[PDB]
């Protein structure tokens, strides 16, 4: 009604059957509910639902009817369907169907709408006499991520069908009854249906905004109050949601409206009581239950999954009786929290020489007896009376080192030789020791020679043999010329034992030492990829600046003895280092302990016992003890192949373990690598035996145990067994324990678990994860809600995982998993309003959202819809800023989202748009789209210059005051994080290409620098990830795609990537590197040109426009070019910035002027420093993005200014020598005299800077893409950029800047100024020899670009004309 603006978006691929939509949506993770409604429609039950509307009012009375969801459930699930999140999920079979079956199907397809695939052969009739072909291609037996099972069975049956037709529901049966039997196992996967029209999908969960492009004019400057007004007026409303979404909306119109009928209404400067204590003024935050979100965590696709993971979590700790505010209260609590932070705890190994009979340690120092320390006292009271930055000089041995070395390895060697000495020589109060590592013949070999020379010669001898060795022969097996000559002259005196000299094989010398040494490695795992470093039996890994932790812990120490020393528990006859080894481990386990703290699997135990309860009937179970406490409870499961030694030896030793603790409750689980012998047989044989079990005196008591007695199979256990691995990610054969959700494993050999090692696995366990459920629950006194170990467990398992990192620490934030209690402090009467009901509502959100911000617009809209979900409860605090610069919000602001789907007159689903409506008819707006972070979206219909948007101006040529636009959702990505493997750094120049069974190359990027980015621009599917044939492949393999996480997880080991969903696919792949490599390859160890040419073009010119006029102005730059040159040209464009109007005119230009075109785009990477203004994106496009932006084959590209013109033959340029340098500019004019004063790079800081280079212009320039990449630029001026980019006012124009603050660090190859022509800068006379024409700005001038191009250039009329008579054409033809 009023003059409004209408956006809509729709998606690059067809909208699916709504019927198949509804099923996924319904049946998300369960399966159950999959196949119950799959049964249900092949009744032909949903048959008379004619419409969407009738069929989703179906679905709803049956879920209900059905037991499958309930309300909480329901509104959720409406929520969902309205943002269409199972549509991507279908198109993924669709793509896999089209891109891998029907090729690989050989034959004439016709009746064949549905048919089973069963060992390579098709049949169309569920009748199966006929077998129409063997399928040629890859295997579709794949396990992937869209499949579903039914029943376990030797055989697989796979059905391709489209379900829509009623000649579906007969072949479905024939698979059912199949799988109920057990004959085989049972999978649908989808087909096109033909049913269906080929009519684009309208999607929601995404913003608009209109931005006012003109903020210049302000006068007057109460800006200060605008925040604190407006958050009154919302309290004073008394409808106050509402108030804030209307106000926030359309905010910059209500600006000067605000203020009115003494409008502040400050009660609340009171609650910056609330500011005092925890958050500063103007921040949004968001909580859900405790958990901070971060704003890529904050749209409707990222909030759906969140609620949806914390139900699931919520719902299983309410079956004990806990309200969804007691449970949500228990897992925020200050002991949980407390615990997490708890490995300030440090948990020491005793790193001494006592087992292996001191024969394996070379210590370099002894404090009490050197020498050296003499000088010092040998006094406790020294360590007790220390103050300042100096460590404490005391003649006592104190602290230790213990650093494990391969001296086949000089990088090793060289650490005891210049990195452990060096701390000797300095006279630090620190006992270094080492101990060589044997994984090699020659390593073993060096480890006897300088055992040797250390036994009988001493210890300078044998660190002279180190020394001299390093240095040059830098030997990886023993030197004689070097040996012989060290005993020669250090040969003097070789006290005690006698010499044996040259040959070492002593009995004892090599037997003893080595593999008393070995021991030692293997005892504390103190070795492999990554070797372990011990100080004070505290591990730090051989990584990075390892002495920095060192030497953090190390104060840390200091101040631990201090304390201890004034309240005297300390006294003179001590040894001073076992106040560490006090309560330290002599065995230290990876499982329990690994060095990446990170690395936890833990999983939901009421699942667990709910999904599989035929097969945790049915294990041999010892129950807890009848006498028993609270405290003693714990609930332990032994996973292990009974038809393995490692297997049973691991059950004897958990049994021994029971004997000890009688609160624990175990449970064995029979995982054999064999499965075509019925497993239940060796799981019934110990059931019979459950009473009599741990009374096996002996070992063979078990043994003979598990072989005696007949049995047949329960079949229904063997396929509960095969479920709960599955959904517990367990490997066939493979041995792993889990206490109270806690999975360890998989166990290689059952020497690494012993009874000894169940006993801490439990005391460390109980510590962090039972004893601060334990506290914590009776704090709240909910302690009576503990039944038993098992129902112990659930609680435990449950606010272990709500702790749990699902986005990696150190790629979005730093900051640690961890649920705040911090804002319950908080007063509420006059900033707060609540909305739902706290009784009943699982969900409880806490915003804290500033009124003034643009971030607030979204939030609010999002909010709003989440809010209408039925069990959420929202809690609103508004926290403005009384320091206002410049205006808060320059923007209008909508949100395309509905809480619950809507119906057509015809009964469709209705497609959702952002409508603005009272829009003010002479401001200047621009159209800019708020989209989640996965997708890439361009405008695809629009008639107005969604750049310069006045309704005033429509109305005056188009008649209309309403504005119609559609965007395109073309691509969704797939983005990622690589490592190197094991020293874990970034492999930066490393090429992908991305690949489906169609075609082998879909795209290719390079790996940068940071993060070890890198992104695909795809849509639903089935991919995989090669690195790019070259020096990639040479150097590196790439073990893993990381699609299961950053893990490693077990059954990651692949390279496959599929996107079935609106969030894409976030990746961490890992690459190891292969046999003795340090090359690099962006360096070398030749027709790379040519190539190009061919695939491209003679010439490659790329450029960008953001108006109708540079758009306009962009058709005759190019057919400038084309008039001047009889060779080939292949024109890049920048997709986004660009017109409809412009991209559905250039195929008419390209067959005019024959040359051929190409839209590239990249998404600006999360980690970068985003530009608010537009016009500062486009010039950031131009100059960070040069080596990911184009294809892997151009070997070079130029950059050609919009409003330019070229009167030259453009090959030239690329013929140009670069003179080994990546890019090329052309410098500013220096002819005009009289112009001078406008010349600002000969001013103070320019002419510093450029102390002789030139001041460039970014109108033109060269890019040997090759050269570019090869030198690894883009890196750089991306670092540099985010660094200078801190500072607001850094670069006036970057584009230009840039390059030239990067000159010194990166040539510029300095181009003729035949290459650039401008009135303002270049003399009159110098336009005879000039090739190019920018229309540089005035400055002296007010004169526009129109006129500067009529008066400066006579021909480009010419070409205006031409483009003119064409678009006319166009419009007749
Ligand atoms: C994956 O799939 C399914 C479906 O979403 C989830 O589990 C379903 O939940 C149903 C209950 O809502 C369950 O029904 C159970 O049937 C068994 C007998 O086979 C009963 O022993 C159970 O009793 C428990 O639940 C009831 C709930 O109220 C029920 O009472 C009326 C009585 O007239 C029943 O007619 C009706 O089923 C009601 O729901 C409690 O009152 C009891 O005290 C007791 O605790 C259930 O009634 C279904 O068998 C089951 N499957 C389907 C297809 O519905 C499953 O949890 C979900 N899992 C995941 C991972 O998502
Ligand atoms: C939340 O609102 C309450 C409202 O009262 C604020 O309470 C403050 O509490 C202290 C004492 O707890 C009050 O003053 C002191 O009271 C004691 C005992 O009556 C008296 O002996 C002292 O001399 C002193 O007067 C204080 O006045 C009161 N504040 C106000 C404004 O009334 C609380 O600080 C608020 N917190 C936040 C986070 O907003
Ligand atoms: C490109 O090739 C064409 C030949 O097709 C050249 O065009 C000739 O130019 C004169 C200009 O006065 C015309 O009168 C002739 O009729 C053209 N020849 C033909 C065959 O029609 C053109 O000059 C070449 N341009 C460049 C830059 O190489
Ligand atoms: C209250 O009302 C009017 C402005 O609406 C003004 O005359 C008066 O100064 C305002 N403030 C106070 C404190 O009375
Ligand atoms: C104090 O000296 C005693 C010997 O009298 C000895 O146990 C130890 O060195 C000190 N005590 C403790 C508890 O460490
Ligand atoms: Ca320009």
């Amino acid at each position: 009604a009023s003059p409004s603006i209408n956006v809509a978006l729709k998606a690059a691929f067809p909208s699916p059957p709504y019927l198949v939509e509804l099923l996924e949506t319904a049946a998300s993770d369960n399966t159950t509910i999959y196949y119950s409604l799959l049964d249900r429609i092949a009744k032909g039950h949903f048959a008379e639902a004619t419409t969407d509307k009738a069929l989703y009012e179906k679905f709803l009375e049956v879920l209900r009817d059905d037991g499958h969801m309930d309300p909480e459930a329901l509104s959720a699930f409406k929520l969902a369907l309205s943002l269409r999140t199972a549509t991507p999920r279908v198109e993924a079979h669709y793509q896999y169907y089209t891109a891998t079956v029907e090729p690989s199907l050989s034959g004439t397809q016709e009746g064949c709408d549905q048919w089973f695939l069963i060992d390579g052969e098709q049949y169309c009739s569920p009748t199966l006499d006929t077998s129409h072909g063997k399928v040629k291609g890859e295997d579709q037996l794949r396990t992937l991520p869209f499949d579903r099972k039914f029943g376990v069975g030797s055989r697989d049956v796979i059905l391709y069908a489209d379900i829509t037709s009623k000649s579906f529901a007969p072949f479905h049966e024939v698979a059912m009854d199949l799988a109920k039997k057990g004959k085989a196992s049972y999978r649908v996967r989808y087909r096109r249906s033909p049913s269906h029209s080929r009519e684009s999908l309208s999607v929601n969960g995404y913003g608009v905004e209109l931005v006012l492009k003109r903020t210049d004019y302000i006068v007057k400057s109460e800006l200060a109050a605008l925040g604190m007004k407006a958050a009154s007026f919302v309290m004073q409303s008394e409808k106050p949601f509402e108030a804030l979404l209307k106000l926030t909306q359309d905010f910059p119109k209500y600006s000067n409206s605000l203020g009115s009928q003494n409008v502040s209404a400050e009660f609340e400067a009171e609650h910056r009581g609330n500011r005092e204590v925890f958050l500063p003024e103007g921040s949004n935050v968001l909580w859900l239950n405790g958990l901070h979100l971060i704003d890529r965590q904050i749209q409707p696709f990222g909030l759906v999954d969140l609620l949806t993971r914390e139900r699931k979590l919520i719902k299983s700790v309410l079956d004990l009786g806990l309200t969804g505010q007691q449970a949500v209260d228990l897992l925020g609590h200050a002991e949980v929290a407390h615990a997490k932070s708890g490995d300030d705890e440090p948990r020491r190994f005793d790193w001494r020489d006592d087992i292996e009979e001191g024969q394996v340690i070379i210590w370099l120092n002894n404090l009490e007896k050197d020498k050296r320390y003499k000088s010092f006292s040998p006094s406790i009271w020294v360590l007790i009376h220390h103050f300042g930055h100096g460590l404490p000089q005391i003649r006592r041995d104190v602290f230790n080192l213990v650093v494990p070395v391969d001296l086949t390895k000089a990088d090793d060697v060289k650490i005891v030789v210049e990195g452990l000495l060096s701390f000797v020589k300095r006279l630090i109060p620190v006992r270094f020791g080492f101990v060589p590592l044997t994984p090699t013949g020659q390593a073993i070999d060096q480890a006897k020679v300088v055992y040797y020379l250390l036994e009988n010669y001493g210890l300078a001898a044998a660190t002279a043999y180190l020394e001299k060795s390093y240095e040059e022969q830098s030997t990886g097996q023993p030197n004689e010329r070097i040996f012989n000559e060290v005993i020669k002259d250090k040969s003097l005196r070789p006290d005690g034992v006698e010499l044996s000299f040259k040959d070492i094989f002593i009995s004892e010398k090599h037997e003893k030492q080595i593999h008393l040494s070995k021991h030692w490695v293997e005892r504390l795992r103190a070795g492999g990829d990554v070797p372990t470093v011990f100080f004070d039996g505290f591990p730090i890994p051989r990584e990075d600046n390892w002495l920095r932790v060192m030497n953090h812990r190390l104060m840390q120490d200091l101040q631990a003895l201090q304390q201890a020393g004034y309240f005297g528990m300390l006294n003179e006859s001590m040894w001073l280092p076992g106040f560490f080894l006090e309560k330290a481990l002599s065995r230290r386990n990876t499982l329990i302990f690994p060095e990446d703290k990170n690395e936890l699997t833990v999983l939901n135990v009421n699942k667990i016992y709910i999904e599989n309860h035929d097969l945790m009937s049915k294990v041999p179970v010892i129950e807890a003890s009848k006498e028993s406490t609270r405290d003693d409870w714990a609930a332990l499961t032994v996973v292990a192949d009974l038809d393995d030694i490692e297997g049973q030896e691991l059950v004897y030793y958990a049994l021994r373990f029971r004997k000890s603790n009688d609160g624990v409750r175990l449970d064995i689980v029979h995982n054999p690598k064999d499965t075509s012998r019925s497993p239940s047989v060796l799981a019934q044989r110990l059931k019979s035996r459950e009473d009599k079990l741990l009374d096996f005196t002996r070992f063979l008591d078990l043994e003979t145990a598990l072989e005696t007695g007949e049995f047949e199979p329960d079949v229904a256990y063997d396929a509960s067994l095969a479920n709960f691995l599955a959904s517990s990610n367990m490997k066939a054969g493979d041995n792993f324990v889990i206490l109270n959700g806690r999975v360890l494993g998989p166990i290689t050999s059952a020497d690494d678990f012993k009874k000894e090692d169940f006993e801490v696995f439990l005391q460390a366990e109980r510590r962090t994860r039972i004893l601060p459920v334990y506290k914590a629950l009776e704090d709240l006194g909910l302690d009576d809600k503990v039944s038993g170990p098992l129902s112990a467990a659930k609680l435990t398992s449950v606010t272990a995982l709500s702790t749990i990192s699902d986005l990696p620490q150190g790629i979005f934030d730093n900051a640690p998993t961890v649920r705040t209690t911090l804002f319950k402090q908080w007063n509420s009467t006059y900033t707060s309003f609540e909305v739902g009901d706290a009784s009943t509502a699982t969900i409880f959100f806490v915003a804290v959202i500033n009124p003034a911000s643009e971030i607030g617009q979204r939030w609010v809209a999002v909010l709003k819809v989440l809010s209408e979900l039925e069990g959420v409860h929202l809690r609103v605090f508004l926290n403005p800023t009384v320091m206002i610069e410049e205006l808060p919000v320059k923007r209008f602001y909508r949100y395309v989202l509905s809480s619950s789907p809507s119906f057509d007159e015809s009964g469709k689903v209705k497609a959702l748009s952002a409508r603005f409506t009272g829009v003010p008819r002479e401001t200047l707006l621009v159209v800019g789209m708020d989209v989640p972070p996965a997708w890439l979206v361009t405008s695809k219909v629009a008639v107005d210059d969604l750049d310069n948007l006045r309704i005033k101006d429509i109305k005056a040529k188009r008649g209309t005051e309403h504005v119609e636009a559609i965007y395109e959702l073309e691509h969704i990505l797939i983005e990622g994080h690589s490592r190197e493997i094991p020293g874990a750094h970034a492999p930066r120049g490393v090429q992908l290409v991305l690949e489906t069974e169609n075609n082998p190359h879909f795209a290719d990027t390079i790996i940068m620098a940071n993060l070890g980015y890198f992104q695909f621009k795809a849509n639903p599917g089935v991919y995989n990830i090669r690195l790019k044939e070259g020096r990639s492949s040479e150097i590196f393999t790439l073990e893993s795609v990381g699609a299961k996480g950053w893990g490693p997880i077990p059954g990651d080991d692949n390279t496959e990537v599929v996107l079935m969903d609106f969030q894409g696919t976030t990746l961490y792949p890992r690459l190891r590197r292969k046999p003795g490599m340090e090359e690099e390859d962006v360096l070398e160890p030749e027709a790379t040109k040519s190539v190009s040419k061919t695939e491209h073009a003679e010439i490659n010119i790329f450029s960008v426009a953001s108006g109708h006029l540079y758009e306009r102005m962009l058709n005759i730059m190019m057919a400038s070019v084309m008039h001047h040159t009889n060779h080939t040209v292949k024109f890049w464009f920048i997709e986004q910035f660009l017109s409809p109007s412009f991209k559905d005119f250039i195929p008419h230009m390209a067959a005019e002027y024959g040359f051929k075109y190409e839209m590239v785009t990249y998404k600006w990477p999360h980690w970068l420093r985003q530009q608010k203004e537009k016009q500062r994106e486009i010039w950031g496009y131009k100059i960070l993005f040069l080596d990911v932006l184009f294809p892997l084959s151009l070997d070079k590209v130029i950059f050609v200014d919009a409003d330019q013109i070229v009167r030259t033959d453009m090959y030239d340029l690329v013929e140009h020598p670069l003179d080994g340098a990546p890019y090329g500019f052309a410098p500013m004019c220096d002819s005009r005299v009289e112009m001078e004063g406008y010349r600002f790079w000969k001013t103070g800081y320019w002419a510093n800077y450029l102390k002789g280079k030139p001041y460039h212009i970014s109108a033109l320039y060269v890019v040997d893409l090759q050269r570019f990449r090869e030198l690894a630029a883009g890196d750089r001026l991306r670092q540099q950029y985010h660094a200078l980019s801190a500072d607001p006012n850094s670069l006036a124009n970057l584009d230009q800047d840039l390059p030239n603050h990067m000159q010194f660090t990166i040539p510029i190859a300095t181009l003729p100024q035949e290459w650039l022509w401008c009135e303002t800068w270049c003399s009159d006379e110098t336009l005879k020899d000039a090739r190019t024409i920018d229309l540089c700005n005035n400055p002296m001038t007010k004169e526009p670009k129109l006129d500067r191009a009529r008066r400066q250039v006579p021909e480009w009329t010419k070409y205006d004309e031409e483009i003119a008579e064409l678009a006319r054409r166009v419009r007749e033809e």
